[PDB]
Parts: structure tokens; sequence; C-alpha cells
């Protein structure tokens, strides 16, 4: 399986998203598009209880063929958030593009931002927070030691390790950590298993253009380095049913 | 009112503890001896969620004439932790003595510690968060700037500033901030009102012996500052037919 933009070379064509395998093809499918007059409000959706976020780590990342995988381990975890028990963060990760808008795979009213950040949890069945990064005109020093390991990943399958820093750093403050939507769906990648509860944030993470251009910069889908990687994103799915919840009210 | 310690001088005698007016003489007061062993678990006791604990900012702080106050106003808050409603953080202040021992309030087993920090809440009754203080061989760079404002809060009343600093970064990490015990209680100075919910960390926070000493050499009781202040605790109250929790299993 590859994104869109893989299946553009003549030769070597592969499983475009149109094309996934597994639960792909399915009724709940992510990313979704929120339509903020039409969330419900639920109470329950009271701010998350991070739990070792505030813990500086030098953290294993590498280029997994798809995006700049950050492993947590579970040296943090989050409890609450009317979640059914508690998730242990697993893993960190990215989706983006080639400007400030059509880069983020969620999209709040039709507006796409620049990148999107994903924390995966395992339940201790998915609890992913979703994070927006609008690109700005300030450097962000939380992203600085990602910026700093990209240089060292360019090729896929490369492994590396980030400087000491904590989760923290790289979030929005907590005082904006309030605003959210909620909603039950999948993966965006194969095999898109449905077991997956959203939690998108309403405030963006905001980084500089230089950090920003740095990712696709650096970056590389294949072994001979010939396709800088951006627009790993996957284009949005069907809300079907099921309803999008809002923490405030 | 004074405590005891103030009462010694042969002249200026003024109520002591053991004569207080108010709500000081009722029966669910504060502090309290928790005996672990004897305490009941309740699993709604999950760790609170700290809104704005994360922000620098320069705190007001002052000598009112019983201990340091560091005015915090609302720029940070608490929710959940079974409590009945949010709590804004209004102040914060400790109290202390001579040594490594029989400096706390409360106690956990018969054991006192160097100092006590109170961090109290206003309903948005009142939400007090006590942290034991214990002495070690490490420098607490978090306790640092209230360190450096104590020479210029050496008289009664007197007013000043702390640098640009957190209240996250006085408190222990967050994975230490899992066990605590619960039980209600009153404030331990006049009027003793009855309308306090305690919690009462288990993890104490380290700071410097130096960093310790540096309080009862700066701060006195008096304008003519004859009586440098310490021992500025009230003796344990009786537990009377209230119970206490602990959060964990
Ligand atoms: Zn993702
Ligand atoms: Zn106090």
């Amino acid at each position: 399986w590859c994104y869109e933009i893989q299946t553009e070379d003549p030769r070597s064509s592969c499983l475009g998203p149109e094309k996934w395998p597994g639960a792909c093809k399915e009724n709940q499918q992510s990313p979704i598009n929120i339509v903020t007059a039409r969330t419900k409000v639920n109470p329950r959706l009271t701010p998350f209880i991070l739990v070792g976020y505030d813990q500086k780590q030098q953290w294993p990342i590498k280029n997994n063929q798809h995006t700049v995988e950050m492993t947590l381990g579970g040296g943090a975890c989050i409890i609450g958030g009317d979640l059914p028990a508690r998730y242990e963060a697993v893993q960190l990760h990215l989706h983006w593009s080639n400007g400030n808008d059509n880069g983020s795979e969620h999209s709040i009213d039709g507006r796409h931002f620049a990148m999107e950040m994903h924390i995966v949890h395992k339940k201790l069945k998915f609890a992913v927070l979703a994070f927006m990064i609008e690109v700005g005109d300030k450097v962000n020093k939380g992203f600085q030691p990602l910026v700093e390991a990209l240089p060292s990943i360019s090729k896929p399958h490369s492994t590396s390790t980030v400087r000491e820093s904590s989760l923290q750093d790289m979030l929005p403050p907590s005082t904006k950590m309030y605003t959210y939507f909620r909603y039950n769906g999948s993966l965006t990648t194969p095999n898109c298993d449905e077991t997956v509860i959203w939690t998108v944030y309403k405030q963006p993470i905001k980084i500089h253009k230089n950090q920003f251009l740095e990712f696709s910069k650096n970056l590389y889908y294949d072994e001979d380095q010939k396709l800088n990687m951006k627009d790993n994103v996957r284009p949005l799915q069907p809300l079907g049913k099921r309803q999008v919840f809002k923490s405030h009210a």
C-alpha cells in the first residue's frame, strides 16, 4: 500500500488509498470532516490526565517508509477523558503536505492545516490524540529536537535518536487543551482497524516555516531517495451514522 | 492569635493555639496524623487535572506575619479528583521548623518532615493540596525563585515578586502524584473553618539544606526583627469520627 503521490511513477505501481486491503473499505473510517455546528456536547469529555508527559527523555525515532515514527513505549500515558480504561502512549508520528493548507488529514469546517500529529495509545482499543499544526512566524523550541534529527532518518528504515525532551513541550499549553472533538473511528493506514477513539483538538500547535519545510526536504519514501516525503495523507472518509462530540457547551 | 513559639516572650502575650477563637475548638480539625493501614481505598481518587500549572509567571509574594504567602489569583486551577466542582488556585504558603523532622503539620504514620507546602483552592469550599518537603543533598531548581526572593520579604507585611517560574517545577513529577490521602477538615489557622477537602500527597518534594535554612534565616515574625520565623505549625488534631482515604488499592 502507498499514498496517491506514490502511484504517480510510470513504473513500480502499488496499491493506492482507493485500493487498500483489510478493513480500509469498511463503514466507520477516518479521517473525517468535523462540522462544528452539528456536534453534540458531552460533559464527561473533561481534559485528559497526562501522566509522564513532563519527563524529558531521548526518544528513538525512525523513517518507517511512511512517516517519522517516534517510539514512546509507555514512558507516559493518559487516564480519564471519558475513556473506557487507562491508555499507554506507544508512538507518535505526523502527516503533512506541500503548503499551509491541505496538509492535515482531518479538517475542522472544511479547513485543513499544514500538518497533523498523531499520538497513539494502546489500551492498557486505541486512543489517538490528534493535533493540528499551523505554520507561523515564530520558532517553536519544543519541536526543535525532532527537526534536528530528521537529517539522520532521511533514508527509509533509518534509525536515530532525539535529544532530551518531553512530550509536553510539543503540545500547546494546558489552558488550550479544553476544547476537543471525540468520535469512534479507525487507523488512517492499513489495515484501518475500526478500534479507535479519536480526540482531535481545536487549538493548533504553531511552528516556524523553516521547521515545517524541513520535513519534506529531509525525508524520502524510497531507497534511491528520489521521492521526497509529503502528501502522506489519506483522503476524507464518509461520516456515515456516527456522531461527533464536542467537550464544550 | 499566634503560634506557641510566639507566646514565649515574657512581655507581649497573645492567643496561643490552645486559645484560638472561631471554629478552632470544633470537632473536625486539621492537621491530623495519617495511619496508612487504617485508610480505606476509593477508586474515584484518580490524579488531578492540573490546568495552568505549566505557565511561567512572576508570582507576587509577601510575609503575611505568619508565613510566606505567594498569590496565584486563579492563573491555574484543578478539575476532577472526585472533587465536587472545579477549584481555582488562589494562594500558596508553607509551614516549617528547626530540623529535618517535626517541621510538617500533618504526619504520615507519626513521621513529620521538614516543611509542608499548602496550595489553597477556592471552589469556583476549599481544596488544599498539601505536599511534604524533605531535605536532601541536591539543589532543587524549581524552589530557587522562592528562595531568592525571601531576603526581600524579611520584614512582616513586606511585598516582593518572584522571577518567572511555574507551579509545576515546585511539585514532584506527575508519575509521583498517584498516591495521596483525602479527608474532610479545616484550615490550620484561625478561624479554622471546617470547609476544607484535604489531599496530602505521599511522595515528598526534595530541596537542599541551604534552601531549607534560608527560610528561618530570612523571615521574621515581628517588626523589630527579633524573632526569626519557624515553628509556625499547629499541633495535631484528634481524628474524631471521619475516615481517611487512600487513592491506591
Ligand atoms: Zn496517523
Ligand atoms: Zn497552611
